[PDB]
């Protein structure tokens, strides 16, 4: 008789930071929103205020980060904040930003999960809608691949392939089944990362202006440059899982299914969502009026 309900924020919560790509200072405000609103970004620095729903149809650029666009108005680097929202099961929220990029914080979803849980969650008087994968859907480009597989729960598998001394062994693949593994404990703290030769190229072009060892793992030709080391033995692949969860949440609803990524990035993740949405026979919308019968579990609000 206990139904799985939609969730929003119990209180407003505020954060400040800098954009990884733009280097601009930005004020972030997360606000409660009504049932069936979904996640909506709002550029409050503009006149009039521009709202951009966090949906696959509004993705505009996918080079290095996922960017939402509406006309000429952009919201860059939404993936880590959306991963935190998805991890905590937030259905409805307003995300107000004073600039064109979500703050990078420490490069992970950790600060966002903590800010959300500090504000608390509010269950709403409406059933949470899930998108259930009924048939396999895959997208490929070159040697990159991203797949949705029917699965009674939610599971993300990812494999990276870097021919580099730091990237050897079993730490290049990971699978997380959220029926037994905690998004907060095992995925949320995984930071973004960049290779020194790529970073140098980006800096030569006056790009990635906000990036440093304070908000990213920096790896040169042989080692991790961050003095204090890694948060997980497999932090790099866990961050790709974090990215995939955030990019997947642009479907607008939590998924019941499995994602498998092989060298996939924001572009291929978004192509997978667009293929799934277009293949209506591959999915269905489902609700759980009895939480006992559900294959996905959310933490108490
Ligand atoms: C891991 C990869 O998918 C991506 N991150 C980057 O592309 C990236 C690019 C540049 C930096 C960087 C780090 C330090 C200084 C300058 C740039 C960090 C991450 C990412 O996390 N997208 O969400
Ligand atoms: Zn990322």
């Amino acid at each position: 008789n206990a139904m799985i309900k939609q969730r929003t924020l119990k209180n407003i919560i505020r954060a400040t930071g800098v954009g990884l790509h733009s280097g601009e200072k930005v004020y972030l405000t997360l606000k409660p929103a009504p049932v069936d609103t979904g996640i909506v970004f709002s550029r409050t620095d503009l006149d009039p205020v521009v709202e951009i729903p966090a949906r696959a149809e509004n993705v505009g650029e996918t080079t290095m980060s996922t960017t939402l666009v509406k006309g000429d108005v952009k919201v860059d680097t939404v993936e880590h904040l959306l991963s935190a929202m998805a991890g905590l099961g937030i259905d409805n929220a307003y995300v107000e930003l004073s600039a064109s990029e979500v703050p990078i914080m420490d490069g992970s979803a950790g600060p966002f999960v903590f800010l959300i849980q500090s504000a608390g969650l509010q269950e709403q008087e409406a059933a949470k809608k899930f998108i259930r994968i009924k048939r396999e859907v895959s997208v490929e480009e070159g040697d990159k691949r991203a797949v949705f597989v029917p699965f009674d729960g939610f599971k993300v598998s990812f494999e990276i392939d870097f021919d580099h001394p730091v990237f050897r062994g079993r730490t290049q693949q990971a699978s997380v089944d959220f029926s037994s593994t905690s998004f907060v404990k095992e995925v949320s703290r995984a930071r973004t990362f960049g290779f020194m030769r790529d970073i140098e190229y980006l800096r030569s072009q006056n790009l990635a202006l906000g990036g440093s060892v304070e908000n990213a793992i920096v790896v040169d030709e042989n080692r991790v440059l961050n003095e204090d080391g890694l948060r997980y033995e497999d932090e790099f692949v866990k961050h790709k899982i974090l990215d995939a969860i955030g990019d997947l949440y642009l479907l607008g609803n939590s998924l019941i299914g499995e994602f498998r990524g092989f060298k996939s990035g924001h572009a291929l993740n978004n192509q997978l969502l667009r293929t799934l949405i277009a293949d209506k026979d591959a999915w269905e919308v489902v609700t759980f009026e009895d939480a006992r019968t559900a294959p996905i579990s959310y933490m108490r609000p």
